[PDB]
């Protein structure tokens, strides 16, 4: 029992981070098979960060310009390319490292662990989740930009986001490994909205499954609720609207626990409507959305 | 900026953990140079787990009758002793992938990362606290004995901690590398008591120091107290009383931040006393414990 926000294992993706420096510019790089990817702005100066014309900088520089060192070695530049907001240096040697792979491009309200980064070398790992106005809650510093996240499904991992920006109001904002952005970003530094965020509901509730599976149970009540009184409820606290998608989802914790998804979201319409007097559940204060039901089952079940 | 609960890059101990079997029971183990660390209770049988005389069950038990297997190729057993509540199962080969790495005992309120196994695979990795009651409030399940807790400096890996048990109130406990309990703590499934628990007053404050680094000022008052003045609130709210000790170990922070650590103590003091209004600090609803002020600048300043 327990119940912890718990990130991969990093191994995997520790083998894979190397350091790229262009011109005086350092930050992390990607390295899998014979590619290196990394942010498109390490070729910027603080001057061309306002409003950088990339394709113009990025055709003053040459393979000899992108420097490539993972650990102590030196890296072979032999091609670089521009993906959307991302480099690929081709270098050439393939990663002993590289582990089974995949580039995903994940959904808002979906999780993920993030390996940051400074120089080429690890320095923490981190569970979070892409929030539904597509900005990420992380912790970063300066030089911190090429860290990733990910999610491991055994021996697979599934890349699906690389760290380019902290926005003015300090939240983070990246892109999926071809470098499309999540959400409206751009890499540039400007002032950008993100948006209303939302709290993602569907987690919320597998997290009010993991506390009851743990033993929290004080919040279960008598009540339940349909979809439609249950939603005017999350529109009037910022909550992602419920469909019979997410209640799907929440099949197996329903049966897990007995308690039907309904009845659950009646918990949650009390605890919203109510707060928590002054309780916790699982050790926290507050509604915790960053918990799929997904992740609820795997750390109920024990899956490595 | 951001500030997360952040676990060290798992992929150093990844490399050490092993599957070990005997009879019936599987845990994991630790594999470090030509020697295999793991609970003693792996001897065990559900008959025995209520009182076990281990030294009478591991004496029916030979070197043959230790499954260790690494992955999927299997180590040979050439000695087995028990030190404390440990065993130490010498094998024929030296772990090619051991880090450099030291066995160390925490201290209650330090912190460490746990890296979550089952059967000799890793699952998760979460960052956690030796509580002042020497128990853990980890995440595990049925076969996660044996996984282990450590801090990384640079290169080198420090175990402080290895899984032996979940008591019957649903808290961790275990052990130091050298099979010594943290805590009042035995292998033996029987009712223990754990004792009071207190919040760690200097990771609070080093946590509140995090915050106004990070943006969150709201608690920030016009207040000052003295050592004397916050350990009888202290005290009022079972928080550990704060030492000259502590204050000096808050002086980085306190340096960083300008704010002298009695007029945080007074923050502190009024947030115990008036409780959060319903705000949040660092996306928290409560006041967080389990960040040291060591893992505050760390996180703070991106030690790789
Ligand atoms: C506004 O900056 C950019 C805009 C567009 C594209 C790139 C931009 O940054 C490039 C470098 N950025 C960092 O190294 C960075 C990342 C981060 O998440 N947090 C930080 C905190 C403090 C100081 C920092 F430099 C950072
Ligand atoms: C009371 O059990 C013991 C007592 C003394 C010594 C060893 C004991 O357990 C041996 C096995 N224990 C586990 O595999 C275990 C560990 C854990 O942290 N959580 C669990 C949750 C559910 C079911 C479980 F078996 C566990």
């Amino acid at each position: 029992s327990g119940f912890r926000k718990m990130a991969f294992p990093s191994g995997k993706v520790e083998g894979c981070m190397v350091q790229v420096t262009c011109g005086t510019t350092t930050l992390n790089g990607l390295w899998l098979d014979d590619v290196v990817y990394c942010p498109r702005h390490v070729i910027c100066t603080s001057e061309d960060m306002l409003n950088p014309n990339y394709e113009d900088l990025l055709i003053r520089k040459s393979n000899h310009n992108f420097l490539v060192q993972a650990g102590n070695v030196q890296l072979r530049v032999i091609g670089h390319s521009m993906q959307n907001c991302v480099l690929k240096l081709k270098v050439d040697t393939a990663n002993p490292k590289t582990p089974k792979y995949k580039f995903v491009r994940i959904q808002p309200g979906q999780t993920f662990s993030v390996l940051a980064c400074y120089n080429g070398s690890p320095s923490g790992v981190y569970q979070c989740a892409m929030r539904p106005n597509f900005t990420i809650k992380g912790s970063f510093l300066n030089g911190s930009c090429g860290s990733v996240g990910f999610n491991i499904d055994y021996d697979c991992v599934s890349f699906c986001y690389m760290h380019h920006m902290e926005l003015p109001t300090g939240v983070h904002a990246g892109t999926d490994l071809e470098g499309n952005f999540y959400g409206p970003f751009v890499d540039r530094q400007t002032a950008q909205a993100a948006g209303t965020d939302t709290t993602i509901t569907v987690n919320v509730l597998a997290w009010l499954y993991a506390a009851v599976i743990n033993g929290d149970r004080w919040f279960l009540n008598r009540f339940t609720t349909t979809l439609n009184d249950f939603n005017l409820v999350a529109m009037k606290y910022n909550y992602e609207p419920l469909t019979q998608d997410h209640v799907d989802i929440l099949g197996p914790l329903s049966a897990q626990t007995g308690i039907a998804v309904l009845d659950m979201c009646a918990s949650l319409k009390e605890l919203l409507q109510n707060g928590m007097n002054g309780r916790t559940i699982l050790g926290s204060a507050l509604l915790e959305d960053e918990f799929t039901p997904f992740d609820v089952v795997r750390q109920c079940s024990g899956v490595t």
